[PDB]
């Protein structure tokens, strides 16, 4: 028996976890790891001829794209239904969260006054004019942040916030989070918005000594309440090895599988915060209770309004 996994978790750090499942169960795991959007396009084109069984995707936005493209089938699993928090699954049981990440504020204390920064709203403060730097709007991460703001506050108030934030940006938009972290730790940017785990990975040396140096200079700020995003897995609509796929998903979503995945990328497990010392030090967070499904719903509107204010 085998199962075929097409995984959007393109970190090059998950193979160990599939090995554990293989030993424990005997089920052979055949694993492709690449860009999520490349997987979506391939599956649409292959259809009933695809050899995917289990699909894993990063970020609410891409999960929404796969769901709109009808890539998942509904599954029944007493375990998943009763172990995965409602806010991090499909209310219609086509996908299930596996790891949690936070999009957070980073800062350089020698450029800006951190005592004035608590939440995202604070970044419209005109004293930060010239000092704010962002990754571009093509990142699903960014789109999902803005979607979060629309869920709670509605479209009107989000625009106000966006105009005020983009007013303070005087630097070309970045193409990655990692390079945004450099610019903050170097001091050419005062403030950035990045995912937590990139700061932790760089602190831990994963990208060599210079980046580790630049990362030590930053002050990470977790907004309260926090915006939470996920990686998620679902069973392919035409999966040949359906039984095996569910089982593997059941394992990835358990405490062992979830910790396994999360510990590789410095993310938080599904039901409890990370035990990693570097991640722990960022401090404790509280989820704002916006559901991953809501983040999907408003992804369209978010990109509309992002373009309208000038977030390129
Ligand atoms: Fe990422």
């Amino acid at each position: 028996k085998e199962v075929k996994v097409y995984s959007g978790r393109h970190y090059n750090t998950d193979k160990e976890v599939y090995q554990k499942f293989q030993e424990q169960t005997g089920i052979k795991v055949r694993y492709i790891e690449t860009d999520g959007k490349a997987i979506i396009e391939r599956l649409k084109r292959e259809g009933k001829n695809s050899q995917a069984d289990l699909v894993i995707l990063v970020d609410a936005a891409i999960i929404e794209n796969a769901s709109k493209a009808n890539l998942f089938q509904k599954i029944n699993s007493n375990f998943l239904e009763n172990s995965v928090p409602n806010n991090l699954r499909d209310p219609r049981n086509k996908w299930f969260g596996l790891t949690r990440r936070l999009r957070v504020i980073i800062s350089n204390p020698d450029i800006v006054d951190i005592t004035k920064i608590k939440n995202f709203e604070d970044l419209t403060n005109p004293s930060f004019k010239g000092k704010v730097c962002l990754r571009n709007r093509k990142s699903p991460y960014n789109q999902s942040l803005v979607s979060n703001q629309i869920a709670k506050k509605g479209v009107g108030q989000t625009k106000i916030w966006l105009k005020g934030l983009i007013s303070n940006v005087s630097t070309p938009y970045f193409s990655g989070d990692s390079s945004l972290i450099r610019a903050v730790g170097l001091g050419t940017c005062g403030i950035g918005i990045v995912n937590h785990y990139y700061v932790a990975r760089m602190l831990d040396g994963v990208k060599g000594p210079r980046d580790a140096s630049l990362a030590e200079k930053i002050k990470l700020i977790i907004p309260n309440p926090a915006h939470v995003n996920i990686t998620a897995g679902g069973v392919y609509k035409y999966a040949e090895n359906k039984t095996e796929a569910i089982k593997l998903l059941e394992y990835l979503a358990s405490s062992e599988g979830s910790q396994g995945l999360a510990n590789k990328t410095y993310e938080h497990p599904l039901k409890e915060s990370s035990q990693n010392r570097i991640v722990s030090k960022f401090g404790d967070f509280t989820p704002d209770n916006v559901t991953i499904k809501e983040l999907g719903k408003f992804n369209s509107k978010a990109i509309e309004i992002m373009k309208e204010v000038g977030w390129n």
